[PDB]
């Protein structure tokens, strides 16, 4: 597409955001990641099933009510809330960064 | 709606938003749709139908766990993943393009 203008300056802006800025959000998100993930596998599911449901999750899926050898659900819960709530403050602070 | 001014001033905005912007997302959109959906209608459901399935996808939708005849779910749920954050990043790239 380069040689089109008006679609080239679309398309090295794409290069620009991968390169700078995507790539931190994602390193801060993958030790998030499995920083819950481990902590719910230690719950007891699985390991590679949580962390599926976890990305499930946080694109806008995934049912999260009972899940199974819960000893307390209200941890779960709460755990469950303070990641995605994490989730969100990250995703508005890369956003105001690459807004910076 | 042109007559009231400070609805008008809205009117006109959404014509200059539609000529400039949405049209070259709608342009990469298009062509990364079409090489995810070709790809996940050769590992086998039907064509039309995981184009459908990739849109309830980025509307909000669709059950994505295991599809009939895959012949290793591993690559479909990471070219899944990969279909997602691509989407995501350019639909980063353009409102920061029609912000800039």
């Amino acid at each position: 597409t380069r040689g089109f203008q008006s679609m080239g300056m679309y398309s090295v802006m794409i290069q620009k955001v991968i390169l700078h800025d995507v790539l931190k959000f994602l390193f801060v998100y993958i030790v998030f990641l499995l920083g819950f993930g481990v902590a719910l596998a230690s719950l007891i599911g699985s390991f590679s099933d949580a962390v599926l449901e976890l990305f499930k999750l946080t694109i806008g899926l995934g049912d999260l009510n009972i899940q199974q050898n819960s000893k307390y659900p209200i941890l779960f819960l709460f755990l469950l809330i303070t990641y995605v709530i994490l989730t969100f403050v990250l995703l508005l602070n890369m956003l105001i960064a690459l807004m910076g």
